[PDB]
């Protein structure tokens, strides 16, 4: 019943919802990051920017990964 005390792992945050209950939500790490455009995403999807396309990648796609700096086509 509280976040405190609750460790969701690398990658992820504890949070609390609407409900009041503590939940793991994806909060990637982009300190690593070098470009810092837009980027065009292994599912032909623009991202605009990496960080971005990590979010998606914990919260719905697994195997997504840049496949090119700059925007899809």
């Amino acid at each position: 019943e509280t976040c405190e005390n609750v460790d969701c792992g690398p990658g992820k945050k504890c949070r609390m919802n609407k409900k009041n209950k503590p939940r793991c939500v994806c909060a990637p790490d982009c300190s690593n990051i070098t470009w810092k455009g837009p980027v065009c995403g292994l599912d032909g999807k623009t991202y605009r920017n990496e960080c971005a396309l990590l979010k998606a990648r914990c919260k719905e796609q697994p195997e997504l990964e840049v496949q090119y700096q700059g925007k899809c086509k």
